[PDB]
């Protein structure tokens, strides 16, 4: 028979430094772990064929990587798919084939309880002219600039939960921020870990989801969408969510 | 030049008899109207090419049609796309290319306020062994049978809001139902129209969305996903929702 085997699926995984229960490196094989990995693996198990595969970390592990640049590594055929907390953003859908979403997402505004008289949602945050914290690597920076008219110098990238919390604590007049804008799944973890001093203010002002980003015209995208919906109806997406994420805390 | 022109996009539209603000017939061109039509048209306007098209009603206009059978008309190449309140259901994703969802959906349980001591959610409804009302034509009938273990004789199809409300009023011992199981967008309208006697009980026990169902490998599916996300970020999906749907009512 023919000697040369098939190339495995090259899975690009963001090397998260913050909110690592969603996806992160693992010192043990397969070298990655977290909510989004367990969903991907559960969905692969439901496909009607084997999928030899390997997970490749993306990012220096000092700051969250650029997710736009991770998706463009799929477009450029360095990876076959991006697997993680990958938001289904308008520009990214022009060049990759996302699955149907495996979890809902959207942007929210987080501020101190004591500041919710002046910062009550995205509109008041916009007109405040004060600094806005965001994660490193998120779509949300360009979203705020292009869709919400935020002057770029107002946007302050922050490294990790310790810096999200210290920036909100200092506030807009002492070298911090008026608010953090971030997706609700992350903020659920932040509010679990910050002792009831911070809150969401106003509406979830966008609606999106996370998906796996395959190359254009990928048959795997089609079959993995069916598999995600099967996990959803089996209750497995909720069971996997409950394994990795818990938002209960001491101050209720 | 060549005389024979191109065939227009054949759009199959469910001829809804209930909840007609989502999609329904219109005595005026283009012969259909409602939330889902305005979203589809707004998304077509954003594509970078013209899409000559026509809307074709599906159903006798006496009862809501089978949505599985409407989707299978796309699979069988009688329509190019199904446009309306089309839930992204596991079996349908095996044969059509849905867009990314334009609205979130999920199943809920609706019961009288006075019955919420015995019917408190899907689990208690299951073990009650009482009759369950559903719409004509919905995925929810087979979902309840196959995913929730409901004996088929328990499921009672109902025609329209007058019959949804009368079945809940009669209740399970006088030729009615213990509860209605239906998707949250419909129940938001039902609760707008039923004078605070009924309520949702328990968790939204599934998570899905509505999408436009194109044929497999359709480039329009790809480009209409990008367009839906553009509408989402422009605020147009919310503006179109506010045009067609209002859930405020006299008893609050
Ligand atoms: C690195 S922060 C979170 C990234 C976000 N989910 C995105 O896809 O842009
Ligand atoms: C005719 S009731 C509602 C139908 C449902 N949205 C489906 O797609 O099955
Ligand atoms: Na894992
Ligand atoms: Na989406
Ligand atoms: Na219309
Ligand atoms: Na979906």
């Amino acid at each position: 028979g023919s000697a040369m085997g098939s190339k495995p699926l090259r899975i690009g995984v963001p090397n998260r430094v913050s909110y690592t229960d969603y996806v992160s490196k693992d010192k043990n094989p397969p070298g990655v772990r977290g909510y989004c990995i367990d969903v991907f693996e559960a969905a692969i198990e439901l496909l009607p064929y084997p999928v030899p595969r390997t997970y490749i970390l993306y990012g220096d592990g000092k700051r969250n990587p650029s997710y736009d640049n991770l998706v463009n590594e799929v477009v450029a055929d360095n990876f076959d798919v991006a697997v993680g907390d990958i938001t289904i953003v308008t520009n990214r859908t022009r060049y990759v084939d996302f699955t149907q979403p495996f979890i809902e997402s959207g942007l929210v505004v987080v501020a101190p309880v004591k500041e919710a008289g002046t910062i009550e949602g995205i509109d008041s945050l916009v007109t405040s002219n004060e600094p806005i914290g965001v994660q490193d690597g998120t779509f949300a920076r360009n979203y705020l600039i292009n869709e919400l008219n935020i002057l770029p110098s107002r946007i302050v990238p922050l490294k990790d939960e310790e810096q999200y919390l210290s920036a909100l604590q200092r506030g807009p007049n002492a070298g911090g921020v008026a608010a953090i804008v971030d997706e609700l799944p992350y903020i659920e973890v932040l509010l679990t870990n910050s002792n009831c001093k911070f809150r969401t203010v106003g509406q979830e002002f966008t609606r999106t989801g996370w998906g796996f980003a395959f190359q254009r015209d990928s048959p795997l995208a089609v079959d993995m969408s069916t598999a995600i919906l099967q996990l959803s109806e089996e209750g497995e997406l909720e069971k996997i969510h409950r394994k990795w994420l818990n938002y209960k805390h001491e101050c209720s």
